[PDB]
């Protein structure tokens, strides 16, 4: 008798790889809700976006941009995830050591990475940088092109295909341990501020006792055996509660466009 619980997630994180890390978090939703669960992927953070404003979806994993726009259509946030380090987000612009590109403002009519339009780390935080020279990266940059992927993106720099990108910093971290030749190759020459971790949403719709059971599950999860795999398999050391503060410099460029 219980409806369905549908969980969105962009498919262009972990390629064939989504079910495999999102499963265990599947199961612990199922465990704690009695609700069977589907996992809903799309390619774009605009196409999740509208999942939720339409209330086609129960629960979101979204970037931070994405979640200060789904904010202003009654998205709830559930939890941000702490990670291994405890870490702090922000933007990293990457060049290669041999391209004689050292910085943000040596770019300027040069090929450039963005990886979705509705992303902080591989979008807006650069545009909203720009506003302050009286430029979009249209006017800044001889070339854009969306990668939808920030591993692409890092991949794109590498090859020469372009001059500089943008990027999540956990990603750039990540992919030096994994791929030593690349991070070799590459040099971080600009950082942006400090923005909170990409918060969990529920939709617009979902009811407020539904709201507290997922919330109580997420903020618990780390002190549950099935949450403890969900976590290790995410590489998430706990959900903590949002502090809305960790975003209010992307709200503030946001409205500089």
């Amino acid at each position: 008798s219980p409806g369905v619980f549908r969980v969105a997630v962009s498919s262009m994180i972990s390629p064939l790889e989504t079910m495999k890390g999102y499963g265990p978090v599947l199961s612990y939703i199922e465990q704690q809700t009695g609700r069977k669960v589907e996992l809903v992927q799309r390619r774009t953070y605009r196409e999740v976006n509208e999942l939720i404003r339409e209330n086609k979806i129960d629960l979101a994993f979204i970037c931070t941009y994405s979640f200060v726009e789904a904010e202003l259509f009654g998205a709830r946030p559930v939890a941000v995830p702490q990670v291994e380090g405890n870490p702090y987000y922000q933007a990293v612009v990457i060049t290669r050591r041999d391209s004689g590109i050292n910085s943000l403002e040596e770019l300027r009519n040069k090929r450039f990475a963005f990886t979705d339009p509705m992303s902080f780390s591989g979008h807006i935080a650069l545009r909203g940088e720009l506003v302050k020279v009286d430029r979009t990266p249209e006017t800044f940059f001889a070339s854009t092109f969306y990668t939808y992927s920030h591993d692409n993106s890092l991949r794109a720099v590498y090859d020469g295909i372009v001059d500089g990108a943008t990027i999540d910093s956990l990603v750039f971290r990540s992919s030096n341990i994994l791929y030593p030749e690349i991070g070799a190759a590459l040099q971080v020459v600009h950082v942006s501020p400090l923005v909170g971790a990409p918060p969990v949403v529920v939709s617009p719709g979902l009811s407020e006792e539904d709201y507290q059971l997922i919330r109580r599950a997420f903020l618990n999860m780390h002190n549950e055996p099935l949450g403890k795999q969900a976590l290790d398999t995410l590489f998430i050391d706990r959900f903590v509660m949002v502090n809305s503060g960790h975003y209010d410099y992307i709200r503030e460029i946001a409205g500089k466009i």
